[PDB]
DNA sequence: AGTAACCAATAAATGGTATTTAAAATGCAAATTATCAGGCGTACCCTCTTTGCGAATTCGCGGCAGCGG
C-alpha cells in the first residue's frame, strides 16, 4: 500500500522518469542495460498496482504525498 | 470554424528465459554448566517362625491308584 518501503532515491529517479525521460537516456545515465531499466520500470508498474504512469503521477502530485 | 485512416513511428505494453547480489535468517553441532543414579559401610547383643487360617459344608463323575485273594 505504501510506496515509502521502496527507496526514496528510486522514487526521485521515477519522478524524473515521469518527467518525460526516455528509457535510452535512463540506461545511459544509470549505467545499466536497457533490459534492466525495463525490468525496473516493470517492477514499479506492478508494485504500485497501476496500469499506466499518468494516473499514478497525477495522484501523487494532487495530494503531494511525497 | 474542421474533415481522414493514410504509413512510419514511437518506445511502452507485457510475461517470460537467467549469473548475480550478500545480507539476513535459519538451521545446524559443539562447551558447559546442573543433578541424577550407584556403591560402600555401620562392631552390646539378638538364632526354625513366620504362616495359610478357607481360589472354603457343591456335587456328580471318572479313574488311577493301594490292599487282597
Amino acid at each position: 500500500r505504501d510506496v515509502n518501503q521502496l527507496t526514496p532515491r528510486e522514487r526521485d529517479i521515477l519522478k524524473l522518469i515521469a518527467q518525460g525521460l526516455p528509457n535510452k537516456m535512463i540506461a545511459r545515465r544509470l549505467d545499466i542495460t536497457e533490459s534492466t531499466v525495463k525490468v525496473h520500470v516493470k517492477h514499479m508498474l506492478k508494485k504500485m498496482k497501476l496500469k499506466s504512469r499518468v494516473e499514478a503521477a497525477v495522484w501523487v502530485h494532487q495530494e503531494r504525498i511525497f
